[PDB]
């Protein structure tokens, strides 16, 4: 039932001062992988060298990011309401997880 919360002016540029060194380092580390899910899908080429929406590329891709932008988001919510100890740990279950991904097509 809000009406002041749509890119205004506290959002995003709620920082500049903060640095990076807690929550404010881990929440640019998880748009990181974010706008590299975005590259790797249709910017930067990677394992799709040869791979094109011909094999599962889509099915790991539309998932592959669906994934990462999952768990991205799953990792805020937890430095949101969990301690970055807790997310930065949870930032680590996802190295592993995308490493499936990641050699699944790597």
């Amino acid at each position: 039932a809000d009406l002041e919360d749509n890119d205004e002016t506290g959002n995003d540029n709620g920082k500049g001062g903060e640095k990076a060194d807690n929550a404010a380092q881990v929440k640019d580390a998880l748009t990181k992988m974010r706008a590299a899910a975005l590259d790797a899908q249709k910017a930067t080429p990677p394992k799709l060298e040869d791979k094109s929406p011909d094999s599962p590329e889509m099915k790991d891709f539309r998932h592959g990011f669906d994934i990462l932008v999952g768990q991205i988001d799953d990792a805020l919510k937890l430095a949101n309401e969990g301690k970055v100890k807790e997310a930065q740990a949870a930032a680590e279950q996802l190295k592993t997880t995308i490493r499936a991904y990641n050699q699944k097509y790597g």
